[PDB]
């Protein structure tokens, strides 16, 4: 119980933690009721708007308006924000001239800058075209401060996902919110984004910044507003919050509107009706900074202007229906619309068909505009697999187009799809002591702005899947010094210790500073491995899963490309420097029926004849079903050279992948679920292969004086090609379609690997992370 007949009165929005039997005044009171009695009376005035007129000046204080005029004010913290232009002759912030703040000027008593972090809802990254026309606040932070072109959201591209995320740098499969809404199969609930169960704790993993910030002894003003206190109340309170005594003055704050993406849901992006919506969130932020401007702290306080996802165009008239497909789908429970996943109605029930519902989803009409995946088949960028609360079963929904389970308007905007879409992409400006005076930084993932936010704020993060060091380049000061992981495992460098008689294979057949540009990969897990050498690559060949972690090659730009002669179609040849015991059998090969071979090294690129064989080497073998061999010859056949030619050269690292477990990260030996035939050579669920170059691409990748260039990806090792509808056609009509859908960060092949790259350059070790974190996106 909670003793409502208490009084608000001198508690309006006050920090201190209230729990029942008292009565609380703060934003989480209403979703309690648990607000005192007085709580809309005292704390949420309306009384005369939200802006002085000349009529208010020197007025005797009235404590029934929404905010004051009176000579007092300013000592107070209540002023009304636009009161000291109004009444007192200054200009509103956005009028002044842009000057680079080089260091913080803050009253005094402030021992640090605050951090105030201004989010908004659905605002696309394109929106920022429309300029200081629209938005005159917005575009000054942005042209004056540091700015990226966009920043990329987590998938799925919805609210709640994103906003958490941004509070603690994780995939929503570690912080456990998945989506708006969602099914936890151990609690038998369900979470929606409207309603009470949101508010129990047991969904919310992770550590987000307010309580990172308590737990290290900084304080944080609140991180959620109630629908039904209006922006001009919420600026208020948080300018009031910064006019507190020392000792009670939060350092870190949060403003968040729900606009423009009511807007945009209702009349679209590209609407004439968005001018009004953004305009009135630019007039939010000056009342803002024309609130700063007035305590003397426009040049003190660091601000971050950050959304959660874009929008884009989706009308009913774009809707595909699962009925059309499936035969009963009243049986099916669908989470719908710009993503699909789907479990039985009845939680549990044992005639849930998922095969048979899959087939009927899988490629049934020429212009399907969505694709079914079992979660694990999903590209891995999206990291969307690792939770309960992720359904099996998920639809990847086609950009414009919604999903609905039956055919049993008022909307032409939406969000939610695959987040390298360029319309869900988001903004990101900073402003302040902090960050660079007019800067422009490549786009980013919103999950590196934890670590960041903490930067500001001089606090240690909780663990997350930021790589710390990566957003260096945005700040003037307050980086953090990152630091190389020390190589858990040394490796072996082998002689000949066999001959070719030493082995029983089944077989028949009838370096380092130019094939590894950027240093070899170190090794961060307990293991046995080999460097090899050879004319044309070089490899860490495992004495444990029997392959390379890694093959390392250089391919000029005139490299050329030769065939493999008929009668070394099947050859592979023993490693005299690895034992036989330590190696691949071809006896396996030849009796897995389903299960055939491929190499990390390409024939087809082979210095010379006499290095070809190399090539054939058992221990440049790895096991790829004949679907997957369609997509890897097509690639180290056709697509490297072509890579070679466009980028004037290139260096690539390709390896296998083992993530059984769909975790995103390296499997021990346990997890490791399936072998060839007979025998004990684990099977890559995925490849991966990383391409560099030189930035300045005139200079050629081995010959690279400055920046370079990166693309890889982590292909999905299936034993059908179903995920690509147009497969029964030549290669060159579908692989490398496929292949950008499942683009990927070199970071990402790193957690997957347990492999570090990049160790040996002459670029900054915060450049490198920022190498390593970068996706090509193909948008
Ligand atoms: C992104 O970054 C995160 C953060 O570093 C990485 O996630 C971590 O992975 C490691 C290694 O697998 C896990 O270590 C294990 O920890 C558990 C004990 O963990 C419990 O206590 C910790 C610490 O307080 C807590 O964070 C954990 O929270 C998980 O479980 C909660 C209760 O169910 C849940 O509410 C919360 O959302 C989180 O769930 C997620 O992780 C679990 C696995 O723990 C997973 O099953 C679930 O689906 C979610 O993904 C938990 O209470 C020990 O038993 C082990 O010995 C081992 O130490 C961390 O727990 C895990 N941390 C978090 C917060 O997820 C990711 O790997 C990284 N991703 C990539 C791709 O790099
Ligand atoms: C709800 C997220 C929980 C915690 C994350 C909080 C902060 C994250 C970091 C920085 C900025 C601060 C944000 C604080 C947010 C406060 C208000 C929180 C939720 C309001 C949710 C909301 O109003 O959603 C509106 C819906 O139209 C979204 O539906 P969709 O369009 O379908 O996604
Ligand atoms: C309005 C409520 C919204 C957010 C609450 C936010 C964060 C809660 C932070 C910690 C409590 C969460 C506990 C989750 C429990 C277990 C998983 C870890
Ligand atoms: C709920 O809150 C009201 C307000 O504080 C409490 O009312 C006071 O209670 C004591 C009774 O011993 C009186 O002396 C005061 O006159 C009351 N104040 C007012 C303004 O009403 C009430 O006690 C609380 N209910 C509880 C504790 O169960
Ligand atoms: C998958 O689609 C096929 C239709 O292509 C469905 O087959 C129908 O099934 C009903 C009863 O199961 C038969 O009486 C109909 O004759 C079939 N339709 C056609 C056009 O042949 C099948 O039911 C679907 N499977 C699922 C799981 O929805
Ligand atoms: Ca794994
Ligand atoms: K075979
Ligand atoms: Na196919
Ligand atoms: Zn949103
Ligand atoms: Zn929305």
């Amino acid at each position: 119980w909670t003793n409502t007949s208490g009084s608000c009165k001198g508690r309006c929005f006050e920090l201190q933690e209230v729990g029942p039997p008292d009565c609380r005044c703060d934003n989480l009171c209403k979703s309690y009721s648990s607000c005192c009695h007085d709580f809309d009376e005292l704390c949420l005035k309306t009384a005369r708007g939200w802006e002085c007129t000349k009529d208010r000046c020197g007025e005797v204080r009235n404590e029934e308006n929404a905010c004051h005029c009176s000579e007092d004010c300013l000592s107070r913290g209540d002023c009304c924000t636009n009161y000291q232009v109004v009444c007192k002759g200054e200009s509103h912030w956005v009028d002044d001239d842009c000057e680079e703040i080089r260091v913080p000027e803050c009253p005094a008593g402030f021992v640090r800058p605050p951090l105030i972090i201004f989010s908004v809802d659905g605002f696309r990254a394109s929106y920022m075209k429309k300029g200081s026309k629209v938005m005159p606040n917005i575009e000054k932070l942005r042209s004056c401060g540091t700015h990226a072109p966009y920043m990329r959201p987590v998938y799925p591209t919805k609210t709640f996902p994103n906003l958490y995320t941004l509070a603690t740098g994780l995939y929503p499969e570690s912080h456990g919110i998945v989506g708006n809404s969602m099914y936890d199969p151990v609690f038998d609930a369900t979470f929606h984004l409207r309603g009470r169960e949101k508010f129990n704790h047991r969904w919310w993993g992770g550590q987000p910044l307010w309580i990172t910030a308590t737990k290290q002894g900084v304080r944080a003003g609140t991180f959620f507003w109630s629908v039904s206190i209006p922006h001009e109340r919420r600026i208020l309170t948080i300018l009031q919050w910064l006019s507190l005594p020392d000792n009670e003055r939060p350092s870190v704050y949060a403003f968040y509107s729900e606009q423009p993406d009511f807007s945009g849901h209702k009349y679209g992006p590209f609407g004439p009706e968005m001018t009004n919506p953004l305009r009135e969130i630019d007039k939010t932020v000056g009342q803002l900074m024309d609130g700063l401007k007035q305590l003397k702290l426009h040049r003190c306080v660091n601000v971050i202007f950050v959304g959660d996802h874009g929008m884009e165009d989706v009308t009913c008239d774009r809707t595909e229906f699962l009925s059309n497909y499936l035969t009963n789908v009243d049986d099916i429970t669908l989470v719908p619309g710009t993503l699909g996943r789907i479990r039985p109605k009845i939680p549990n029930n044992l005639k849930y068909d998922p095969k048979a519902i899959i087939a009927n989803l899988t490629c049934k009409k020429p212009d399907q505009h969505f694709k079914p995946y079992m979660k694990q088949h999903l590209p891995k960028r999206l990291h969307y697999a690792n939770n309960r609360r992720i359904e099996d079963l998920h639809l990847l929904v086609e950009r414009r187009w919604h999903v609905a389970r039956k055919p049993l308007c008022f909307f032409q905007g939406d969000h939610g799809f695959d987040n390298k879409v360029n319309s869900m992409q988001t903004v990101f400006v900073g402003y302040g002591p902090t960050f660079k005076y007019r800067t422009k930084v490549p786009p980013f993932e919103n999950i590196e702005l934890y670590n960041v936010m903490c930067d500001l704020l001089g606090l240690k993060p909780a663990p997350n899947n930021g790589t710390h060091g990566s957003l260096n380049h945005l700040l003037r000061t307050n980086t953090f010094r990152p630091t190389l992981p020390e190589e858990v495992s040394r490796p072996n460098y082998p002689g000949i210790m066999y001959l070719q008689s030493d082995f029983d294979l089944g077989c028949t057949c009838d370096t380092e500073e130019r094939h590894l540009l950027y240093g070899r990969p170190a090794v961060l897990y307990r293991t046995s491995y080999d460097i090899l050498y050879h004319t044309d690559f070089e490899s860490g060949y495992s004495e444990i899963f029997l392959m390379p972690l890694w093959t390392s090659y250089t391919i000029s730009k005139q490299a050329e490309v030769s065939s493999i002669p008929e009668h070394l179609t099947n050859c592979v040849r023993p490693d005299v420097r690895v034992s036989p015991g330590f190696s691949q059998n071809c006896l396996a090969y030849k009796n897995d029926k389903q299960m055939s071979y491929g190499f990390l090294f390409p024939p087809y690129l082979s210095s010379s004849p006499e290095a070809k064989y190399d090539a054939f080497l058992v221990t440049n073998m790895v096991p790829m079903y004949p679907a997957f061999k369609r997509v890897w010859t097509y690639f180290q056949r056709v697509l490297v050279k072509k890579y070679a030619s466009e980028r004037n050269g290139v260096n690539v690292i390709s390896g296998p992948i083992f993530d059984y477990n769909y975790n995103g990260l390296r499997d021990i030996e346990d997890e490791i679920k399936q072998y060839v035939e007979g025998s004990s050579i684990p099977v890559p669920t995925h490849y991966y292969s990383i391409i560099t170059s030189c930035l300045d691409f005139t200079q050629p990748a081995d010959k690279c004086d400055g920046p370079l260039s990166v693309s890889s990806f982590i292909l999905p090792h299936r034993p059908d090609n179903d995920e690509s509808c147009n497969s029964s056609e030549d290669e060159s009509k579908w692989v490398e379609e496929l292949m950008k859908m499942h683009t990927a960060r070199v970071r990402d092949i790193e957690h997957l690997t347990g492999l570090d790259f990049y160790r040996k350059t002459s670029r900054s070790y915060s450049e490198i992370l920022t190498l390593k974190t970068y996706l090509h996106t193909y948008e």
